[PDB]
């Protein structure tokens, strides 16, 4: 099909030869599948094959080093004779460390996307359609939909393909197509054709586009185009871009990155200044131009050696790692930030029905009026069996099976349940079980009437597929549904207008069948039905009705109740304006009470514990629901939000009560109350907002469209896998598994990701500081050069490389989930931390000069012995008195440097073992806890010993192998770094906190 | 200059304005240096920058794998859907192992060349020239030579630059220019000009080319062109190629390489056959075309996994390593083969003077006749002091200084020493010491006459440079040297024809001054001089002369003696034909004995011990010399070839005696005698040849041109750094240091290089055999596939990679130099070794299937348990009776394979620790003896664990991580391999040999 919007409903039906009531024929479906293919887009597998790489080279930090590489390379072509080699290496020593991370990053990034792309591929999308195959609407894989068969869609649904609306089954049909037309607000639809054949999507008010969601109403329509031919299948990634952005934790880490950049840039040009008097030295001999370039090169080298190059990548790796960890737990992270944000979560507002509960409804109790004797009132309670949606169960009166049809009140009760109901039931031949089609609460009523079989219909001689709606169909034949006043949360009810079909009930007139929240309906009832008679509603009757609702509500089964009534004398079909659902409550008045039903909706098993763990991590869990406060509190006690016998008269409200409080008190009640009932979708959001006026990190968990607002308002929205699409769209994460627990685990990961980020910045700084206080302490005490360009670049590639990145793989502390959430305002780096940095950064920098000196001084069997004369080292050229006579060129020996460069590397590797935690002992948290860290160290070490024992290298690096004794001197001066930190930890642990 | 050959001697002198007697002026030299630069070629530093790499890819073996990579890559583009990844990896897994060696090889190769190129650069070449600067010929760095100054050259010398012969100072001047004209035989030169301006080098019989050596005679000439303008400086590597060849050990290893290639190629196509019935299996499902390609791929995989790819490189690395080790000991290896060959050395024929001794001559004793009273004869012995060439010492008679000039006989003795002498003395201002110019024996005589000062010449008022030849010059003024009958080893003497200058001695006639080996000269003496008188030679006089020669000869000082005589009435200058030196002995007849001189030439200090160590290694050391048998045996006792009081009457010969023996006895005496004296250069070679008729590996060590033949004939020639160029040219190695010991060390290295080669072939085969007996034992017992293509290629890259190459770095056994040399005929692989191979190769191959089965069977907490049912594994598809019911697809689990592939890798690494020796216990020779091997293992292991724990990998490699318990199962079945070999070693060690 094409330009389907231009033609009319008949033309479209005509064009495909289909009855909008029957649907395609199994044969037609077979053919169309061949003529149009499956309703699916080309597998958009993990792309960005090369882009990912180039992405690694974007941050400022990596740019700098990437620039230094060019400089070091230009100076290479301008370096002559005897050391051109040691010049062409420097750049590659910078380029390498950079490339080593570009891979770990692009690799982690790859695995992430895949795991996620694989979790989506899991549970296939379904669609509701009408086909000759069956009389009732059936479910099917969305990919099997073909242009032609009749499709049904309702509030909350994801439009499966481009549909030409044929009929609107409600007063209004609003749609959310921002994903296409870009317009945020939900647009209204109609069936009227749009004549302009070249009209824009925003003008086709009689079309529904694949990918958009139904914001309101219900509608039936004919599929115009599917697969790639869809309005959105064309604007696909293959023919349209997308969008990106940087996480908040990253916004704070880039602000910190540059902050370091500036500092580093200063303490570097400072070196170039504190050495202007050396441009004219024998070591250079050449002009001040040749002597400057050297110290200039040392500056850049110190820069590179200081810049935390792996920060921009370690963050990407931790995030990707988080994403991947969630996927392994069946959680789709629609936004990287999510994981981090969930760590600072203090409050988690969760929806009840469908979220904290399973939303597998089943009417197991119900009653109608028996006798009304003035002051005395009796009810006719019943019990129904069968917990699933299967139409297999018995109606019991006093524990004994009875013919529901026997009771008049029960016949009406079923008439209402069947008629004022927008859902249905469909048997899944494959799984061999009846699945619902529509809302569980409504479907529960559908199976109910199937069980009651009030008109004693032959059901034994029927198939699984036919037994599903049989009884229901029968009742649909007795009355004609003129129209329905769709359910709306302000009214808390739904209605349906009916006219008698034949002349059996014709002598009675039109009727309106209502059902909604007990409180609302029972109040708009002036009559209570008794059998087939009617009597006025009285105090005593109202009394009985509610008391039993209360009983069932807060009972052991915490039943979700629904009232049913009828408008014996509805308004004149004309006097009613379906313009706005606000006028409907009036039409549902002067009603006659019929009966009540109670269904069970078991809370999810994993929820109780999750709430406990949430408590341990000092995270609050508030329940928000449209349901009854009684049953709402009941379930709260059942899941652990409330103690079995805890007084909650002050920690539980109903939107009514809440609104009754003055503004200031509402806000206040939000940080006190843990349960809100009979609350509207605007109240959910508001509650979340109040919780945010206290600068807290709020999470929202829901499944319905009445959770859309809240899920958006929150910092992080988590939606149920089996929930509406409209809820998923407004969520940062999706529990495909529907496992509530995963939310907890998502917080731990968020907490660990932050911790690792710290341990990394802690390592890189407490180490790189020594690499500076080593260059200045020497230019202060007067000692000779301790390191050269290539030398620095090397310590960098070995201390700021993989060993640092592997820090992003550090396990969470043994108590990361037993400490309250971190304030969103808490500073990235605490004062005590900066101390930790200078404390270590100072020792390591001094532990290096003390090594270069040690050789010169206390060198036992070590050559070149002397004492304190090092300060005046360029003076043996003219004035060498005390000088024993040892070559006046011993102040340029590789022995000293190579003796320090090793302590440096070595001590830094030791410092890495201190980054396995922040306050935990290296004895409580063994170094072997992060195998990836060890392997990173061993590799780093090996890579160093290699630079010392492979003939060509030691020369290029102006180094000289160390004695099997001099090394022990390093393991002597470096190893103690563990203690300095181990002790500081004991302080922040036992002294400060704890 | 140019076309210098076309012009005459005068024209050439004219062209540069130089006197062939004076030489260039310090000023002229300064200018010419600027106008022509230094006599040197462009620094031909280590080249072959890229060629070295491509060289790694030449051998057959690496070619094969290089082919498999192409195949595996072609099949990659033709593999579809679900495992294209596991297909594109295979090739890179082959390419990697190849590249990993190409580097270790090209790297080792690089270091080698450099070390050598650096050892050559060490001691600068010198040249003999005449310059106004000084009256006597002086020494100078050859690079300072400029076209123009007069240069001198003599037998043994290396021509410093392109010289235009000006004057031949001998009857003949033969030159060796093969290096240029290519003609092997030594060509005769002349002074006659060659008119053809475009003549070829082979026609310029009046030129000497830089780079060639003087085969005979002496000559003075003018430098025509130097530096790059030389006839050889043009044909340089930059404008001309070179040559190569493969070592014998390599010729035997390539014969063995292909031998394996054929076998491997068979046991591979065999696999492809023993699996034709599987091309039609469910595992493939596809046609026999799809099923074949698989088993075809497994074949190639087994091939690659079997081929010893690192053999062609490990050999190159050991050799290069040898070369490098020798350089570190100041030994220039002019041929890689050398080091290996020196290991099989059984006999080392070494020259005495200059080789076993220092050749720093100094006349410290001398005598002339005192009185001849018929039957009584007395001598006038003297003693001279001063061991160096400095003209500082005293002549003592009865321990008291005397005026040599006092004795007439001593005046003649000095006349002769000064006149019949081709060498001179030159003072080196820099080193501040007198250096010889010419042969040490002759120069010894030069310093001698300086000491005697027979004409009492004012020497006190002279400079160091002038004091050098003063007295000598004076005597040169008394007689005119008409011509000289150059020394020739058949005669064992030298002669000079002189005429009186003025009319002081004119009333006597012409004279001939002879000096040579005592035996020869004394026999051609009919008169003995007494003072200025002459008396006939008698028995008694002959008796005294020789007895004292004997005394001095075999004395504590083992003095090298020389006789001096004169021909009072020489033949008529015309009656003499200088055509051939064979006619000279006649001219030196009817002589008058004058006196004898004895010089000391101290044996090198390091020689004695070296001979001992040579003995321990069961290597013989024979001394060959032209010198006197008495003093020859004397020195032999002194250095250890002979015991202080050992009877050698049967182990010492003189070329005369030797020739007296019948052929069969000469040959025999060669394997018995350890000392040959008064032997000619033809005898040296012959001796070496006889030693080779016994299929032994003979080494020749020399310094003179009389060693050229022998050094060539031998298997390996070793020349002294301070020896002639003609000797160096005919040598495979050069002891720049002159350290005799290095020869010993060169043998150890030769022995170790072979050993390592064995340990490598031993490892690669005893291991790769398991990788075959693992594939067949499974296709025999019926068990399921144990490995796949990518799986094999992996075991290869990790067991046949660096861990194998590092085997070329294995230290020598603790007794490699205490075992006799290996027979040249000994088979590369002994029978007992092939056993060792199958013994291990079998267990490892069976220890793999027993692991893949173990999981399937005795798997404790390990899943997929069963019993013996494995044989019938493709039958649960139709007939599964006893089958407990466990999935009929458990026979395709990764658990089993990944459980074996680990044992394989693991057990092979353990096998590497068995290759640290052949018979020594892993307890005597710790595994940590070869750090390079350990590091290779750790890397290999790490690289494996990585393929198991990095999510993407285990999938690509169809593997699945092992339990922290299943691994212990590997360390249980693999670790015992150490014992199998440890025990076999105990056998070949204690049982077999030992
Ligand atoms: N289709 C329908 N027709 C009539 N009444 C309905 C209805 N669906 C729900 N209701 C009633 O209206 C009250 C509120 O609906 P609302 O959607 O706000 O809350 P909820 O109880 O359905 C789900 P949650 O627990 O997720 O908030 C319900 O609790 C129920 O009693
Ligand atoms: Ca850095
Ligand atoms: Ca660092
Ligand atoms: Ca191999
Ligand atoms: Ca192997
Ligand atoms: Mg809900
Ligand atoms: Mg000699």
């Amino acid at each position: 099909m094409e330009a389907a919007h231009s033609k009319s409903t008949e033309e479209c039906l005509a064009y495909f030869g289909v009855s909008e009531t029957t649907g395609l024929t199994p044969d037609q479906v077979k053919r169309h599948l061949e003529k149009y293919g499956h309703n699916e887009l080309p597998a958009e597998e993990g792309k960005s094959l090369w882009e990912l790489v180039i992405e690694q080279f974007e941050d400022l930090l990596v740019r700098i080093l990437l620039l230094a590489a060019c400089i070091s390379f230009v100076l290479a072509w301008f370096e002559e004779g005897e050391e051109t080699i040691t010049a062409f290496v420097e750049p590659f020593v910078i380029l390498l460390i950079l490339i080593a991370n570009a891979i770990v990053g692009v690799w982690q990034e790859r695995n992430a996307e895949n795991a996620i792309e694989a979790l989506k591929e899991y549970e296939p999308e379904m669609g509701k359609v009408y086909r000759a195959d069956r009389k009732s609407v059936q479910r099917i894989k969305a990919r099997d939909i073909v242009p032609g068969d009749i499709v049904e869609v309702a509030v909350g649904d994801k439009v499966p393909a481009d549909i030409r609306i044929l009929s609107i089954k409600s007063t209004t049909l609003r749609v959310d197509q921002s994903i296409l037309t870009g317009e945020s607000v939900s647009v209204i639809k109609h069936t009227e054709p749009v004549p302009d054949p070249r009209a824009v999507n925003q003008d086709k008010k009689n079309m529904l586009f694949s990918g958009t969601n139904i914001a309101a109403g219900k509608a039936l329509g004919i599929v115009a185009t599917t697969g790639v031919s869809t309005e959105i299948g064309k604007i696909r990634d293959q023919m349209a871009a997308t969008e990106q952005d940087k996480t908040p934790l990253q916004q704070k880490l880039d602000e910190f990155g540059e902050q370091l950049s500036k500092v580093i840039s200063l303490i570097c040009v400072a070196v170039w200044l504190i050495n202007i008097g050396h441009f004219n030295d024998p070591v250079h001999g050449g002009s001040w131009i040749r002597g400057a370039i050297y110290y200039f090169k040392i500056a850049v080298a110190l820069a590179v050696a200081a810049i935390p190059e792996g920060l921009p990548a370690v963050i990407t790796t931790c995030l990707a790692l988080g994403t991947r960890r969630m996927a392994k737990k069946n959680a789709i992270v629609r936004s990287l930030p999510s994981v981090e944000t969930l760590g600072c979560t203090s409050v988690i507002c969760s929806d009840k029905t469908g979220t904290l509960t399973t939303n597998q409804m089943s009417v197991c109790k119900m009653f109608i009026i028996d006798k009304v004797d003035g002051d005395f009132c009796s009810l006719n309670e019943f019990s129904i069996t069968g917990s699933t949606y299967a139409p297999e169960g018995e109606v019991l009166k006093n524990d004994k099976p009875i013919r529901s049809g026997q009771f008049d009140g029960l016949v009406e009760l079923a008439t209402i349940c069947a008629l004022c109901n927008d859902s249905s039931l469909d048997f899944n031949e494959t799984k061999g079980v009846y699945e619902k089609v529509g809302e569980a609460t409504e479907t529960a009523l559908t199976t109910l009437v199937e069980k009651m079989n009030v008109f004693n219909t032959e059901v034994r001689n029927l198939s699984k597929v036919e037994r599903a709606n049989a009884c229901n169909s029968v009742i649909r034949q007795l009355m004609k549904k003129e129209f329905t006043l769709e359910f709306s949360r302000d009214r808390k009810s739904m209605s349906v207008y009916c006219s008698p079909a034949k002349s059996s009930r014709a002598a009675v007139g039109n009727k309106m069948f209502v059902k909604g929240a007990p409180e609302g309906v029972i109040d708009r009832c002036n009559y209570v039905r008794v059998g087939t008679t009617r009597v006025p509603m009285t105090g005593p009757v109202k009394e009985k009705i509610l008391s039993v609702i209360k009983e069932w509500g807060t009972g052991r089964d915490t039943l979700r109740c629904l009232a049913l009534a009828t408008r014996d004398t509805p308004p004149k079909r004309e006097e009613m304006v379906l313009d706005d659902s606000s006028r409907f409550m009036e039409y549902e008045t002067d009603l006659t009470f019929v009966g009540v039903v109670g269904m069970l909706d078991p809370p999810r098993k994993e929820v109780m514990g999750s709430i406990q763990l949430c408590r341990d991590a000092g995270i609050r869990v508030i329940m928000i629901t449209g349901d009854n406060k009684g049953t709402a509190i009941a379930i709260c006690r059942r899941i652990g939000i409330f103690g079995e016998n805890e007084e909650v008269a002050d920690r539980a409200y109903t939107g009514r009560e809440f609104d009754d409080l003055p503004l200031a008190e509402q806000r206040e009640a939000c940080r006190r109350a843990c349960c809100f009932a009979r609350v509207e979708p605007s109240h959910k959001s508001k509650i979340v907002e109040y919780l945010q006026s206290y600068d807290e990190i709020t999470a929202m968990t829901g499944d319905g469209v009445n959770d859309a607002p809240a899920l958006k308002k929150a910092e992080i929205g988590i939606a149920m896998g089996s929930g509406t699409a409209v809820a998923k769209t407004a969520s940062e994460m999706v529990l495909a598994d529907d496992n509530f627990s995963t939310i907890v685990a998502a917080v731990e990961e968020g907490r660990a990701i932050y911790n690792n980020m710290k341990q990394f910045i802690r390592y890189l700084i407490s180490s790189n500081v020594g690499e500076v206080v080593c260059i200045f302490l020497t230019a202060a005490l007067g000692l000779p050069e301790a390191l050269i360009p290539v030398q620095l670049l090397w310590v960098n590639l070995v201390t700021d490389g993989l060993p640092a990145t592997a820090l992003g793989f550090n396990p969470p502390d043994l108590d990361i989930m037993d400490r309250p959430p971190r304030s969103p305002k808490e500073p990235l780096i605490s004062g005590w931390l900066f101390f930790r940095y200078m404390a270590i950064g100072g020792y390591v920098g001094a532990a290096t000069v003390g090594a270069a000196a040690w050789w010169f001084m206390y060198a036992e069997d070590g050559p070149g012995v002397t004492y304190h004369q090092l300060t005046h080292f360029m003076q043996c050229t003219e004035d060498h008195p005390h000088f024993e006579g040892l070559d006046c060129e011993i102040f340029e020996a590789p022995e000293p440097m190579t003796m320090a460069l090793s302590v440096l590397v070595t001590i830094e590797m030791c410092n890495a073992l201190n980054s396995l935690s922040e306050n935990q002992s290296l004895m409580r948290m063994p170094p072997w806890v992060n195998i990836w860290l060890l392997g990173s160290i061993c590799l780093s070490m090996s890579l160093h010993f290699l630079i010392l024992y492979v003939d060509p290298l030691p020369m290029i690096f102006k180094l000289k192998a160390l004695d099997l004794t001099q090394w022990l001197m390093v393991l002597k001066i470096s190893l103690p770094v563990i203690g300095l930190d181990e002790i500081l930890k004991f302080i922040a642990r036992n002294y400060l906190e704890g």
